[PDB]
């Protein structure tokens, strides 16, 4: 099947799903490659093509460095690229359900991998299952992560930053004019994403260039006003400087110090990345969003604060273990190969490496408040409060506080706790329901029952993508048929929230109160 775009005529393939079909275009491309002159700049329109392009494969992905810490691992190894490395890598993935929709509402994906790493291609992303089960159409792009997405000289269009997220920009523009072609509505378009992916989701809510090209958001596990999610003015400058050294490309006009980063190698430009930082943590992220006056006209708190967003319905959750994966990469006493039961003073050296920058009476404040137990012989137990300290500080606590800031000004959201543990999962216990491991249940994986799930897990897939589509659809993640539990909105009073997993879904009120106040209230001040 062959659909006429408004650059060109794209080839899709059939794909044999669930005793159906679905038709996929994988690897669309939506800008020029942004090589050469144009390395660091604005993603560029695509010229037209007179050919037929072959969308039977997805593309390069972007450059960036694989994560290395566990080979032969599949749990870190999943989340690595699956295809050839690449500058040339904007490219975007179609699924349409077959037969051809009239009007499907489209879920746009945006990955994580904390603005420095991730694909669309990753299997875990397979919009297939979506376009069969839900008949939505399934969008994924690829966008620049690292210092070729998010190098950032502000004001200088030969880097100004936000690069990475201009080309998501772009590709929500080629949804715009080209879906129809497809059978999808652009009028209803839904992005969702994934840590970095949701933090993402959270800037286009809030760039006025971005307001036009969809209708409705989905927040898995991110937001903009998480601590790793903006870098800061200051840093990304020091950070260009830097990066600058390590190459030789230090140079007195700011233009010159580019041309010469443009000659360097990607794997040059790559390697350098990591050290650009003088501390590092485990949720690093090296070059990343900015307050660049294009993208982002202001600093992102103040126009979450003061109500300068895109007014609509928005989903959004986290997981209960959140923190738990970070731990092996970096705290001591930990290993994903033992129960990691470890020490006061290693939970303290722990501390240190998540707060590098932060004063004594800061990490022992949070000491003080995560370390007052029911039980102060539980030989776990500052195993699993550094656990909470990152997942608390991290995602949970910025989560609520941006779905608060977001329904003050009058909108519906819905919010979710994710705490079913995947039955396959390959990482240890003691990590319990970790960072990205809802992702599977979202793109419906489980409702495949060759896959060795349980059936409890098919069930709750199943439910869990019934919530995803109708919300995208209609602005409301309910499953209306099978006596399911009705999800409320999420208020600034009563704060009530749906837990998702394979016993019981329940309404609960105000998840963390005690942990949040302390981080959004007093941390700051530190
Ligand atoms: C596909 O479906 C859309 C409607 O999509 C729905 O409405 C959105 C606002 C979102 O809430 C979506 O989640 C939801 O599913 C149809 O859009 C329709 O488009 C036509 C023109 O493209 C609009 O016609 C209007 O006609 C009046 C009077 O003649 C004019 O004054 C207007 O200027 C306007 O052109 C129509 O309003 C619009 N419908 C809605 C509800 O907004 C779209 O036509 C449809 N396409 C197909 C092929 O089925
Ligand atoms: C801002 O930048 C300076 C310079 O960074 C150093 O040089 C870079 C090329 C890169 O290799 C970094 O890792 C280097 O650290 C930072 O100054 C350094 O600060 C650390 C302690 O914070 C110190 O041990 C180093 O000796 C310093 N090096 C130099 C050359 O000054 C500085 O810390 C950065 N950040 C801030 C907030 O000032
Ligand atoms: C859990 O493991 C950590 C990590 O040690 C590594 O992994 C082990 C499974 C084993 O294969 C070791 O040989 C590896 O080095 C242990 O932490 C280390 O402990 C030693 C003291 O024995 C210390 O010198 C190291 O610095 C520690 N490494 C780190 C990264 O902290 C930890 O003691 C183990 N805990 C339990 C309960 O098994
Ligand atoms: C979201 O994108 N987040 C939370 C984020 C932030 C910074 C770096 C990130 C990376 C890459 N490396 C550092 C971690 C890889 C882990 C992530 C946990 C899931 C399973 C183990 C692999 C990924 N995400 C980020
Ligand atoms: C584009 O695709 C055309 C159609 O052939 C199909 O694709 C190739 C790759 C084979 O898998 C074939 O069995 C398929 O039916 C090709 O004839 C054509 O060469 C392709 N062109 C380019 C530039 O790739
Ligand atoms: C809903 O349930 C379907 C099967 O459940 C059966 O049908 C319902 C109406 C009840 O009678 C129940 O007791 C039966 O076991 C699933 O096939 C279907 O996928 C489910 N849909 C969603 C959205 O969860
Ligand atoms: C970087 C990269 O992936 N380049 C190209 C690859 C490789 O050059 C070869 O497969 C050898 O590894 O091959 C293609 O041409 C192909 O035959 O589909 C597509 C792709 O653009
Ligand atoms: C730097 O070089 C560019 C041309 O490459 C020039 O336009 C500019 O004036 C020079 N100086 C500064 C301060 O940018």
């Amino acid at each position: 099947i062959i659909i006429a775009t408004k650059n060109g005529k794209v080839r899709g393939m059939q794909l044999t799903v669930f005793g159906g079909t679905v038709t996929a275009f994988l690897g669309i491309p939506y800008a020029q490659p942004p090589l050469g002159r144009l390395r660091f700049k604005k993603p560029q329109s695509l010229t037209k093509w007179s050919d037929i392009w072959n969308a039977t494969k997805y593309a390069n992905s972007c450059c960036q460095n694989i994560d290395q810490s566990f080979p032969g691992f599949h749990g870190s190894e999943m989340w690595n690229p699956n295809t050839d490395l690449s500058e040339d890598c904007l490219y975007l993935n179609v699924w349409i359900p077959a037969p051809k929709p009239k009007n499907a509402t489209v879920l746009i994906w945006i990955y994580g991998g904390g603005f420095q790493t991730g694909t669309s291609s990753l299997h875990v992303y397979d919009g297939k299952f979506l376009a069969r089960v839900e008949r939505v159409i399934v969008v994924s792009m690829n966008y620049r992560v690292g210092a070729l997405g998010f190098l950032a000289l502000p004001g200088n269009p030969e880097a100004p930053g936000n690069m990475g997220l201009f080309d998501q920009q772009l590709a929500l523009q080629w949804v715009q004019k080209n879906i129809a072609a497809f059978g999808g509505n652009p009028k209803s378009v839904t992005l969702f994403g994934e840590s970095a992916g949701a933090a993402s989701v959270s800037l286009h809510l809030l760039s006025p260039g971005s307001h036009s090209l969809f209708t409705r958001a989905i927040l898995q596990s991110g937001s903009f006003n998480a601590p790793w999610a903006v870098t800061s003015l200051y840093e990304a400058r020091n950070r260009t400087l830097n990066l600058a050294k390590l190459t030789g490309c230090s140079r007195e006009n700011e233009t010159e110090i580019i041309k010469c980063l443009r000659n360097k190698d990607p794997q040059e430009i790559l390697l350098n990345e990591a050290f650009v930082v003088p501390y590092g943590t485990p949720l690093s992220v090296n070059f990343g969003p900015t307050v660049d006056g294009d993208f982002l006209t202001d600093m992102p708190d103040i126009l979450l604060e003061l109500g300068q967003f895109k007014k609509t319905q928005i989903l959004v959750g986290v997981n209960k273990d959140e923190g738990t994966a970070f731990l092996v990469y970096g705290a001591p006493g930990f290993s994903k190969d033992n129960n990691s039961i470890i020490t006061r003073k290693e939970f303290q050296e722990g501390l240190k490496i998540f707060f590098p920058g932060v004063s004594e009476f800061g990490k022992e404040s949070i000491l003080f408040h995560y370390t007052d137990w029911v039980d102060d012989q539980r030989p776990e137990n500052y195993r699993e409060a550094l656990g909470d300290v990152v997942g608390d500080y991290n995602f949970i606590c910025p989560a609520l506080e941006f779905t608060k800031k977001f329904s003050e000004w009058g909108n519906n959201a819905f919010f979710y706790y994710f705490e079913h543990r995947s039955s396959k999962l390959p990482w240890p216990e003691w990590m319990g329901v970790m960072h990205g491991y809802e992702i599977e249940f979202v793109f419906g994986l489980p409702l495949e029952r060759r896959d060795q799930y349980t059936k409890a897990e098919e069930i709750l897939s199943r439910s869990i993508v019934k919530r995803w589509a109708n919300f995208a659809k209609y602005g409301n993640p309910q499953e209306t048929q099978n006596q399911s539990t009705s999800w409320p909105v999420f208020k600034s009073t009563e704060q009530k929230y749906l837990t998702l997993n394979t016993e019981s879904t329940r309404i609960m009120t105000k998840l963390r109160a005690q942990q949040c106040r302390f981080w959004t209230s007093f941390f700051p001040k530190v």
